């Protein structure tokens, strides 16, 4: 995925969803499919409001899921926290993924992320000192 062709691609589908959120919205349905879609594009934004709006909806959702609905709602709540930097909020969240699934490789390797990030692994200042 050459960086400039995934920022290209991504508009296009962008737009394919956005013709099609509008189209459910306008029908009166906005679906719990399409809300989670529209998480899945938020919480993928370069703008922190964005993110924020995307884990907005995904809480929203979390008590109406299934089982199943839920590990993607707490997976996504772990990421689009851990991209605001809030890795206390992060943390809980993909423990609690680990907690139902404690072999879930993707869980487990967000974790590592978080905590990583928490604790400053790799923080450069400090390599010049």
């Amino acid at each position: 995925m050459e960086a400039v062709l995934n920022e290209l691609v991504s508009v296009e589908d962008l737009l394919k969803f956005e013709k099609k959120f509008q189209s459910e919205k306008a029908a009166g349905s906005v679906s719990k499919s399409t809300q989670f879609e529209e998480a899945w594009c938020l919480v993928r934004s370069k703008y922190n409001d964005d993110i924020r709006k995307g884990i907005v909806l995904l809480e929203e959702l979390l008590p109406k899921g299934s089982k199943e609905e839920q590990r993607d709602y707490v997976f996504y709540l772990a990421v689009g926290n851990y991209r605001l930097k809030e890795y206390e909020k992060a943390l809980k969240y993909v423990r609690g993924l680990l907690q139902t699934e404690p072999q879930n490789n993707q869980a487990k390797e967000l974790e590592r992320l978080i905590d990583k990030a928490m604790k400053k692994d790799g923080l450069l200042e400090v390599l010049f000192q």
